[PDB]
């Protein structure tokens, strides 16, 4: 089912029990999945939603930081995630016409609990396009989406491929869409998780690289039809200043699995902790205390978090390309990966399981 | 005598365009939607301003650009393309904080007729300031229907000012606050070019206010006080992305002088856009062209004037924005316009003379 | 001498500390190396200033750091890792731009002794101004000797302004310029912090001088001229590497205000250093300790008045050292001390009054 | 010899006639090796200088960018270089504490050029940490190892390993230091050349990766002695802001070798481009025409340059390695990769010649 299933086992380091980033305690993730076949109006686009906190985001902020390999897309929320390096609400992937109808959903969603706390909702929504196999111009999505997926939004298994915001997503000219994964440090190294999720929509056939191995040069007879958002999460104490670097470690997954040097592709990374907790929910003209204590994961424990992100963003990219199926979508086809066909590939240029 | 400059205050040692304001930049074009509407706490004191920055579309002439951002608590769309490419190709907005997304993705839907099988995806320019105190900002009242009305208001020449579009429900220095504009033209010998800004004045208290240099929030701390600011900056000199980067930076300066830059609270976010190169190929994915595009670039001998004009612009446009603002009451909340006649006589007080 | 504040010349609402100085911020320590020769066009007029940011070794105890560039057109050392990391491991030191190298080599020595067997890359940072018009630059005296005399006269309270130390051969305004700096408290409802600023200011055309708001440059252009600045901002607030960044960029609105910040010839760079949080961990790889470390951050609704504390103790500093600047004739040039008559003078031409 | 000559091919490009930063036309590599045995006080250190130009880069600025990956390392002249994005100067590679008498070097350098010409020189130099091998704190490089560096900069064939500034340097664990490659595009490209020189001083012995083959795993039991320089070159006619895009992407190549990970490692990278020539030299008070005619790549020519910079920057930190060799120096030792022991590990992980 999932490529570690397959035997195939990608970095060294060893995955959470739902190998997901719902690992990360309190980590919630839902979909809302639009499916309807009607000619050159056809949608295959949809939502999905990451929930930071077991709770509401506002009432128990996360540190933040985000890396922008590539800016060739589009993002809301992400300039006080830059200045101040704090999440306050959930994080939302859909298609790039559909963002602004996201966000304000977003925002909608928290008038009701919003007693008279002075403050400006800034939710934060990320994209790829599915202009290919969707009708993006269309802009089917709606708030009842928005709610659905975080009516849905819970921990756990996490679908992949197809689904929510990946619905349409094409990668490596297979199916991409949505993959995720996650790495639990050792007990010596911290203890952490950390745990990544992916909205794949990137790169050429040939560039597809699978545990390291050429996979996509071999691959290049199948035929083709013819961005990728990524939210790193961990329970580690990272500041806001460790957590852009954190953010930064997906360009090394995204690379070796064949990404990353597309004029084309909008490459935006976020990363939030949620080791430290009891962060003061904004609320302005309502003052605290001058200070508050905080914990910072020392930098002689910080590479083992970057590792462990690296191979969490890798495997959850090679996991979206493993859970797409065959979609035809107004005069468009692509076809799915295939996890026997994966394994031919692999075999053909020398990879063994259990070398 | 209505703006700053018609009372006698000269903000500067720069002259000002024709009609000292952004559209003074050839092509460029502003439009408001206004808002106005009475229901206790589900009043609606708000709108939408647009910048059009070419005489067409903008997407058929992109046009170089860069941000800055001195204090990023706000929001903004589009924004990531101008940091990686330097391409303003859409229309800028302005609007209140929970209404950005519903702009945004108007802008988009606005492009789509005219898409004509042009493979691309459509990323607004989008920024925001906050008006909870005078307006419904929970309520989110600002609609497609007002976007399209600010684009077919769109002109050149004089833009309104004050409590319009955007800056309907801003307050600004603890006084009525909103759309400001401004502009600086350059001599010939130092290029003859133009530099304009329109802001959105929505930060600021009381004390802070300074006039031309002069502390007039000093001697008007006594006016009753109901208790962000997005800047864009254009230019007609040929600007590569990296030098509007530079330019954006620049409404530090203009914003520091009026008594700003100095909150946790406010969204102070710039943008910077050019238009001396008009020969920028449209984006069209699967459609490739020559390699190569000539462009004009300003040397940096002569980049200096451009950030004395844009720091002047941003200046005045403040100052025009608190001149042009009138008194409001909404949603239980008291803000006073400045008063023309106020700010002469505090400007005298503290020392002032024309 | 007299300083800005004992002229009755008031920057700003806040209230300075102590000495007025950097070495408010308690632990700091400043010294001066003040090479002044005439030697026709061999003349010297440079040298070095250092800043200790702690009482003790900086390597043992560091704190977070950060930077804001307002205009990169300038050299420094040691900045890599306070971006990313924000530790600030050494002292700072300032000299002239072609002397920045053999400063910051000198300061990687004179922690070799102390190194024991610890494994770790010294990064010293270093910036710099341009004194080349009355210093023979392409010269290069500046040594490691002159480096260690600086480091030996580092010392807490009053810190010396003007042409001295890496102030020595530089003009401001087309005035002298050099060394100047400023403190300011806060309320102890407001965290009862300091906040401290040391400038080596080198930038500005003579009109666009600003004092305490006042336009006095512009009653000053009749003064014979000769024809970049870097701020260090200390506070023993408890702030992160991120917060560092923030408050490192307040020197943009100090600079604005006294006319500064839109020439592209100026290398205006800023550094922003606290020491609140003082039990972080030595550099030492290979050798591990405990997973995390227990630190303070300070509240967001507390740092607005950290913002507006660093802004009038960098527009202070800048203009204390036009204050304390005499006039120099040096290698065929000649600029003016601004004077503290003829500053008073100016001041009350345009309005000002004590 | 070097990588390619032992079958081992990285990515799918072409190398030009020397796959090295001299294939960019006027590019000029220079180095000079100290390496003298004497107790604690050995040195094993020196300097690499890359001219940019075929004459002075101060008459010939040159576009540039950077990009930092983790900036645990330092360096000089970064900062006009990020502002106005112009190289003004010769590059310098050179261990950590000599990065400023090399820099003031660099300034003495053109003191006889200057002739009344008002401007403040500002050298770029880079540094890796060889502590190790070298006696660092000793600070033995001087302004005439500089001197010898320069007159040694030529086109053509350029040294790699353990030369110039990579002469105590250490990669994966084994020796490191000096390597450089290059790539060239089809005149359906524009026809460029991109080039890289790297200085490796990075990684884990585990995770070293050659042409995406798994090596490092099955070189665990090699003997162990227990940051990354990159500059980019290319002809194509790159504006400042698209140097910078180019030089993210030696963070692709250095993941791919397995780098990238480690909160030690001064990962910092540099892009100039050669492509505008005539730009105007800085000469304060002395003001020429308000505009200059210049060039820029357009987007959809400009992915190709990505692709050719990550893997020149991979295969130049393999060429580092496989031209390494054993050392051994103030207490410690460390073996070269070995040509023979590689193929070995290439097969033994699945990799075969002949693609
Ligand atoms: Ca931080
Ligand atoms: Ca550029």
């Amino acid at each position: 089912m999932r490529t570690r299933d397959l035997g195939i086992r990608i970095g060294l380091g060893t995955p959470g029990r739902f190998n997901a980033i719902t690992d990360v305690p309190g980590v919630r993730v839902g979909h809302c999945t639009l499916n309807e076949e009607n000619g050159d109006a056809s949608i295959r686009t949809g939502v999905t939603v990451i929930e930071p906190r077991a709770g509401a985001a506002h009432d128990s902020p996360c540190f933040a930081g985000v890396h922008v390999l590539n800016g060739n897309g589009d993002a809301t929320g992400l300039e006080w995630i830059r200045e101040a390096g704090l999440l306050t609400t959930p994080i939302a992937y859909t298609n790039t016409h559909s963002v602004g109808a996201v966000r304000d959903a977003l925002v909608a969603n928290e008038r009701e609990a919003a007693a008279g706390r002075v403050y400006w909702c800034m939710p934060v929504v990320m994209e790829t396009y599915d202009g290919l196999l969707n009708d993006i111009w269309g802009q089917h999505v709606s708030a009842a989406h928005v709610q659905r997926a975080l009516a849905a939004a819970q921990t756990g298994p996490v679908a992949e491929g197809g689904v929510g915001g990946g619905t349409g997503m094409i990668c490596h000219e297979f199916k991409g869409g949505i993959g995720t994964a996650s790495r639990v440090l050792a007990a010596d190294a911290g203890g952490w998780t950390v745990g990544a999720l992916v909205q794949a929509n990137y790169g050429v056939r040939e560039m597809l690289r699978v545990a390291g191995y050429p996979v996509g040069e071999v691959l290049r007879h199948v035929p083709s039809p013819f961005s990728i958002v990524v939210t790193i999460a961990t329970d580690a104490p990272l500041l806001p200043h460790q957590c852009t670097r954190l953010a930064q470690r997906a360009s090394v997954g995204l690379a070796r699995v064949g990404g990353g040097t597309e004029d084309s592709s909008g490459d935006i990374f976020l990363a939030f902790a949620t080791g430290n907790d009891g962060l003061p929910a904004a609320n302005y003209g309502s003052k605290g205390a001058p200070t508050t204590g905080v914990k910072m994961v020392n930098n002689d424990h910080i590479s083992a978090l970057f590792v462990a992100a690296a191979e969490a963003v890798e495997e959850a990219i090679v996991n979206a390309l493993v859970a797409g199926g065959d979609v035809e979508s107004r005069g468009a086809r692509v076809e799915g990966l295939g996890q026997a066909r994966l394994l031919d590939a692999l075999r053909e240029v020398g990879w063994r399981p259990g070398r």
